This record gives C-alpha cells, structure tokens and sequence, in this order.
C-alpha cells in the first residue's frame, strides 16, 4: 500500500544501504573516516574470537582511533564477492562477503589473510549504531602460523 | 508478481519458523522440509572447507548420527530475517545441548550462530551454518590458542 508511513520505511531502508555499501566500499586512507558514518555512541567490532568473547569499541571517536591501528594490521585491505541483505527492519542490515589483504600483527611474521565473513548492521537515524564481524577464527590462525586444532570426526 | 513474493515469502518464512523449533525425535524428520537434492551443513569448520551433506536422503541418514553425538539439542534466542529476495532468509540464534563425539570427553556446548536458508519451490534448496569453531574446541576440551590483541 502508497501511504506515508510505508514510504518512510522505503526511504529509511534506501539511505541505510547507500550507507552500508559506503563502508563495505571504503578503501586506502577512506578508511581512517568510516567511523563518521556512526551514531555518537556506535559500536563496531568482532563478535567471533578465539577467546569466545566480542571485541567492542564502543563510540564514534574510539572507532576512529582503532582505524589508524587496523591500517596498519591489514595495510591494503579490500572486502569482495560483496552481498546486501535488506531486512524487515529497516534499520537492520546483513552483508555477505570475503576479504583479503595483508595481515601484520605484532609478535607475528607477516602473512596473507582470507577469510569469509558476515556483517550484522543496526541503525537509528540514519547513522549506524551497532556494526557485528563474524567470521571463523581458524583462517585467521592460519594466515598468522598459529597451528590450528583439529577435531576428528 | 507483488502478491506471489509476499506468499512465497511468508511460505518459507514457516518452513524456517518450524526448521528452527525442531527438537528432539522430530529432528529425525526435519530432512522433509529439504528439495530432493537440498544441501545442509556446516560452514565453518577447524579445515576451513564446509561439512556439506547433499540430498534429502543423506541428510535424513545424518541426523541419526547427529542424534547420538547432540543428543538434547536446542536452538534458543532465535531471529529470523527475511530478506529482499523472498527465498533468503537468515536466522540468529544461540544454541546448547551435550556433546558426546566419539575418543573426546562428553562436554556441554553452546554457541552463537548464523543460519542462511535459500528456498527452491517452498522446499529448502541450502542451509549453511556459521558459527565459531573455536567454542566446539573447549567443549571438546581441545586447546585453542589465543592471538596476541594488545590494544
Ligand atoms: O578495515 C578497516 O578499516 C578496519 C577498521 C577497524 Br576500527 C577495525 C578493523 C578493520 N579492518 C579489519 C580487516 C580484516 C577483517 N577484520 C576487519
Ligand atoms: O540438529 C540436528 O538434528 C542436526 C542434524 C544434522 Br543432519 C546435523 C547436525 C545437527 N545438529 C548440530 C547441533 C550442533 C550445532 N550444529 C548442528
Ligand atoms: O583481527 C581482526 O580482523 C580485527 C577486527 C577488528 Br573489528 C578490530 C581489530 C582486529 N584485529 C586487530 C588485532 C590487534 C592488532 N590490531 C588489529
Ligand atoms: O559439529 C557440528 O556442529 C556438526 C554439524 C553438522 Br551440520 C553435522 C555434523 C556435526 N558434527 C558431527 C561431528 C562428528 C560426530 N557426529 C557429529
């Protein structure tokens, strides 16, 4: 139906995919003002770890500081194969993709990391109030020579 | 066309709904709900290749194993996601039950999961399960190694 209220949740819908697509997309030096695309009080980070645990940086300007690290941890990275997923919530978005770059952690010899990943983001008034990683933890072990367990099955 | 996706949707949206609420014997029938030649399994993997079990029948085969080695199995917490494309869904969920694998102690596992589900004909056509390895290794008891993060 053409009401006002279902062209509202269209336009919200529009403008919050222009703005996932901005951060899947953004590369190089962009990188170090993605967190502009944030709420004041947005979180982002990497809900699967090896300790089991999420790591959160919590509010626009901590984003901003982790930025100038992880350009530095993944110094030429690019995500690909990139799939939107719009949601029945206007403001609650999915991403598909992969991603390849560099990996240069500290204590650990340089590598080449891929891995596949999903994102989860949430937003309110049109800023992005909570950006979720999920990927699998052992492509990362791998890309660092950390031996990776296995299960026998 | 309009009318057809919004059925077909909330069709599969169902089909997902009961998928997702299945437990204990009734797991041994949820291969039903799969095309003949649908593919399930699990994605992420200590190998890094996908556990893909291919057809309707095979997978019906699979979840008599999977009763013994998950014996209580349940999804809580669960949110599912409809997508633009009426046949995609995404599901999150937590999930908990014993372990009990063969030449490892039997341990309690829970996880944080991400499902996709991609519908052929109101059947499911793929699920892929996402979830962190790393979580299986300690209801194992398996030693995980932990990266260095600092700051
Ligand atoms: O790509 C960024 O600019 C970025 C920014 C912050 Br802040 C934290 C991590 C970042 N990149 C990693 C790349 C490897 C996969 N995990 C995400
Ligand atoms: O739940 C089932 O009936 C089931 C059926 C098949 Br065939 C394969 C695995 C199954 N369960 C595991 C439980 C732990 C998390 N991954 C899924
Ligand atoms: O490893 C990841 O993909 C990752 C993801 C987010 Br999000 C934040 C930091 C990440 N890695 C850090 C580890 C410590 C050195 N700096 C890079
Ligand atoms: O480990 C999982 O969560 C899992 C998921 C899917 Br799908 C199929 C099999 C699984 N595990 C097997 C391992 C060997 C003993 N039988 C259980």
């Amino acid at each position: 139906e053409n009401t006002s209220e279902n062209r509202a949740q269209v336009a919200a819908r529009q403008h919050n995919r222009k703005i996932v697509e901005q951060y899947m997309h953004t590369r190089g030096e962009a990188r170090l003002k993605r967190h502009l695309l944030f709420t004041e009080d947005g979180v982002g980070g990497l809900w699967t770890t090896d300790s089991g645990q999420p790591i959160a940086i919590r509010g626009r300007e901590k984003l901003g500081e982790h930025a100038v690290w992880s350009l530095q941890c993944f110094p030429d990275w690019v995500w690909t194969d990139i799939q939107i997923f719009e949601t029945q919530d206007p403001n609650w978005f999915w991403v598909e993709c992969r991603g390849e770059g560099a990996i240069v952690f500290p204590g650990y010899p340089r590598g080449q990391y891929r891995n596949h990943f999903l994102h989860s983001f949430r937003f309110e008034n049109g800023l992005i109030k909570e950006q979720r990683e999920f990927m699998n933890p052992c492509e990362q072990f791998r890309s660092l020579g950390i031996e990776v367990p296995e299960v026998r099955r």
